[PDB]
C-alpha cells in the first residue's frame, strides 16, 4: 500500500500536516508529492518547499517527500499507487460530525471517517430522491441495483 | 483492517453500491451497517433493506453486511474498526476531477481519491490564507508547524 | 418584490431565523412558506410548525408565514414570486469569509453575501481551468464568452 | 439597490456572465468590480481584464464594471452597498435543484434560488440536530428562538 498526497504547499501549513498525519495512519508508506506548480508563481522555491514540509514530516516515520513537476497520474504509475488523498476546502455533514465528536472522547475514540466524492451521475440520486420517484409511480430502474428494482416497483 | 461504511439504505441505490465497490477496495473486510433509523421512518423495514442490500452485495466477497440499532462507535468497537466510510452529498475540487478524469482512460487510470474533512480549526487555514498574513506582516505562528516558522516570519 | 423561504421548520431553528431575519431585508415582502411534509414523518404538526414560526417571526414586520400543502413552484406563481431563499449546508468560501468578518466590525460593516449555485455546465468551468486550456493551446471556445474568446485564443 | 460582484476575471468565463446575468436581475444597478490581484500573478493586465468583461457585458443595461486595486468592503461603503454577490464553487441540494429543473420548464418557470452560507454557531444546528436532542432529553435552549423553547421542551 502506498497512498500519494499532492500539493503544492505554499507553505505547508496546520491543515496539511493533520491531513498527512491522518492518512499516513491508513498506508504503509504515504508519498507527499510536491508540485512545482510554476503556473501559481509560488511564493517559496520548490526546494524551499520540499525541504520544509521533510522537515515538519520527520516525525512520521512512513511518509517520504518527493519533488515533481508534474503528470500526476504518471508519478502514481511510477509508486504503484491507485489511491491519492485529498483535504476538503468544505465543511459539510454537520450531524454526522457532531456525533463522531461526542463518541470521540467518551465513546469508543479515534475513529476517522473517509469520504468519497460521488460520480457526476450519482450526485442525484439519493435514498429520498429514490423514494419520491416511487411514491409518485415514477421510473426509477436508472438509480437502483438492479437486484431490488422488481421489490420495490412493478408495472 | 476492517472499515464500516453505515447508513440506513432506504432503499440501496447505485450511489451506495458505488461506494461499497470503491471502498471494499481499501479494506481487507467492509462492514456495511444498516441502521434501524426508526426516528426517520423508513419506508422500508430494517429486515428488508439488510436482505435487499445483501442481495445487491453479495458480489463483493470482502463486505459483509449487518444490521444494528444505534451506537455506531460501539459498534465500530467490537469489529476493531477505526476507520468510518461515507459518500459525500456535496460535489467540488472540479478542477481536480477533472484531471483525474483525464488521467483515468488515457493516462495511467483507475485512480481513487480519499477525502479527509478539515477539523473545525483547520478549514480556516489555507496556504493562501497564510501567505495573506505574511504579506501584512501578520501573525501565522498559530496557523502553521512550528519546525517552519522561523523560515517564513521574524521580529 | 416578494422572496419566499420554503422548508419544513420542524422545528424552527436560530439557522431558520438568520436566513429570516438576513433574506427578510432584501424584500419588500418574504413569504416564508410552511411545508407539510407528510413524507418526512414530522415531530411537530403543520399547524403547530406554522403558529411557531409565526410566533418566532412576528418582530419582523415584512415577514408573512403560510403554510402549504406541495407544488411549491406554483406556490411562486400565486405570489408573482421568481425568487427563492435557501440556507446552505455547506461551509465554504473560507478565505473570502475570513475577510468578511474582519470588514464586518473595523471597516465598513454589516455587508451580506448572496450565493449562486453554478448550472451544472457551469461548475467545471473556472478562470484557472480556462488558463490551464488556453497554456496547452487546447479548445476553451465552450467556456467563455464569444465578444472575448479571439482575444485570448487563435488558430 | 446596488450589488457587488467582486472577482479577478482572469479571464471573464461563462460562468461569470451566468453570475452576472442572474445577479443583475436583481439590483438597481450590479458593479462588477475587477481586482487587481497583484498576488494572483493573472495572466492578463487588470486593464485587459476590465474591457473584456466590459465587453462581454455590455449587453446587461444595468452593469457597469470597475477596476479597483483592494479594500472591497470600502468600495461596498463608496457604493452604498450593503449586499455582495459571489459563485459557488460547491455543487450541493441536489434534490431540492432536481425540483426545480421540473419546474423551470413544465410547472412555474425561470425561478431563481438565493443561498445563504450559514454563521458558524447555526452551521452546527438543524431541525434534524434539535429534533435528537429533544429525543434524548438533552438541552436545545442555545439553538432555538426562545419564543418556541416552552412549547418544546421543559423540567
Amino acid at each position: 500500500k502506498v497512498g500519494i498526497y499532492p500539493g503544492t504547499f505554499d507553505p505547508v501549513t496546520n491543515g496539511h500536516i493533520d491531513i498527512i498525519h491522518r492518512s499516513s495512519e491508513l498506508f504503509e508508506k504515504l508519498i507527499v508529492a510536491v508540485a512545482h506548480s510554476s503556473a501559481k508563481n509560488p511564493m517559496f522555491s520548490l526546494d524551499e518547499r520540499l525541504k520544509m514540509i521533510q522537515l515538519a514530516t520527520k516525525s512520521f516515520k512512513n511518509v517520504e517527500c518527493v519533488a515533481f513537476e508534474g503528470l500526476l497520474a504518471y508519478l502514481a504509475k511510477e509508486y504503484h499507487c491507485k489511491v491519492l488523498v485529498r483535504g476538503l476546502r468544505v465543511v459539510s455533514d454537520f450531524e454526522y460530525e457532531l456525533q463522531m465528536g461526542y463518541a470521540n472522547k467518551s465513546l469508543n475514540h479515534e475513529l476517522e471517517t473517509l469520504y468519497f466524492m460521488p460520480t457526476l451521475q450519482n450526485a442525484f440520486i439519493s435514498s429520498s430522491i429514490v423514494r419520491s420517484i416511487i411514491a409518485h409511480k415514477g421510473d426509477a430502474s436508472h438509480l437502483v441495483p438492479k437486484e431490488i428494482y422488481p421489490l420495490i416497483s412493478k408495472a
